[PDB]
């Protein structure tokens, strides 16, 4: 049983007026001459897979102006539930509440998993066109999202990491810190080599789940290169990376200290798309990047599907427009079996299983 947003109710969130709503299986096509009012419902659905906003927002701009807080519930039918009541509560105080089934969550990140989406964007494709930050945070989402274990040696190795770009400005300053410096670069060594071993577990399966897709939409060659920070390309034994992190830690010290910052580790890596065997960064057209981004998020779809074992509910922000029909087609082609959240500006372009008009922030059924 596939998950499914059975319903949602908004108040003081952005600017939809306070409502509840109920959708439907397939495709719930939301359109409106709005922009904030569309991509708004979307980021209230993603909100409560992931506990923040998917444009990259602080929690007090998303309170409607002038109020004092804002709150999210939904309802869900996934695998092993009827109907699971997400709430995410944000007060302008500065402190979320969440509950999944009434009970309160002892952090964000274990709001992870109880309803999974993935949301489609034109954006997507400065993941392809911009830097290694881009694709690392992207990278970093996709694998918690899966695999908690990877998402706890996340939160530690970026915790240690500032804990040590700090000491090495008190180690400049005054001197001494040579102890708390070992304890560091042993655990981000630690730390390091466990998530590139899993990073380089996940590259592998998009790099054959990405090839697929590009061959069935283009007919072109897929390649992902990870350049991981151990300088290894075997990432098998664990204890063998791990070593190669402590030394090229203890070797970047003098620069490290020049710096104030951490040279070496995951937190500066990349990977690599290439097609036709040219960088796609660089190289390729922007048709080529755009199908590249498409080809990435059905990827990182099935990828979550296979996983987890559920069936993820997919939004697609604003993402129909400007494709044309063969595209589309093919497009609509693969939500076949998914709950689906299409915004456009239109009722007309694509049909949908259930259409809601939304306007001045009130969301109608039908038109």
């Amino acid at each position: 049983a596939s998950m499914y947003l059975k319903e949602i109710f908004v108040d003081n969130f952005r600017n939809l007026k306070k409502q509840k709503l109920e959708f439907c299986e397939g495709v719930n096509l939301i359109y409106g001459l709005n922009a904030q009012g569309k991509s708004n419902l979307l980021e209230a659905i993603r909100l409560l897979s992931m506990g923040r906003s998917f444009r990259g927002s602080k929690m007090s701009e998303l309170v409607k102006f002038d109020e004092e807080y804002f709150y999210v519930r939904g309802l869900v039918r996934s695998a092993d539930f009827y109907e699971k009541k997400i709430e995410f509560g944000y007060k302008v105080n500065g402190n979320k509440v969440i509950k999944v089934n009434g009970n309160k969550l002892k952090s964000t990140g274990e709001i992870l998993g109880h309803f999974l989406t993935v949301i489609f964007s034109p954006e997507d494709i400065e993941i392809i066109k911009e830097g290694p930050s881009r694709r690392r945070k992207y990278l970093d989402a996709c694998i918690s999202v899966i695999d908690k274990n990877y998402f706890f040696d996340l939160l530690q190795y970026n915790k240690t990491l500032s804990n040590r770009n700090s000491l090495l400005k008190k180690i400049k300053e005054e001197g001494k810190g040579e102890d708390l410096l070992e304890i560091f670069d042993e655990k981000l060594a630690e730390y390091g080599a466990r998530i590139i071993k899993v990073r380089n577990n996940y590259l592998e399966k998009l790099k054959n789940s990405m090839s697929k897709f590009l061959m069935e939409i283009s007919n072109e060659k897929l390649e992902i290169i990870y350049l991981n920070s151990a300088g290894v390309k075997e990432v098998h034994e664990e204890n063998l990376i791990r070593e190669k992190l402590k030394n090229r830690l203890t070797k970047s010290l003098t620069l490290d200290l020049k710096y104030l910052s951490t040279q070496v580790g995951p937190h500066r890596e990349d990977f690599k798309i290439l097609i036709n065997g040219y960088d796609s960064r660089v190289y390729s057209s922007q048709g080529q990047k755009r199908t590249a981004a498409l080809c990435l998020k059905l990827s990182e779809l099935e990828i979550l599907e296979e996983e987890t074992g559920e069936k993820p509910v997919l939004l697609l922000d604003d993402v129909m427009s400007e494709l044309d029909d063969n595209r589309k087609k093919y497009i609509l082609k693969k939500l076949e079996g998914f709950q689906s959240f299409i915004t456009h500006t239109s009722k007309s372009d694509v049909e949908g299983d259930c259409c809601f008009k939304i306007y001045d922030g009130i969301v109608d059924k039908l038109a």
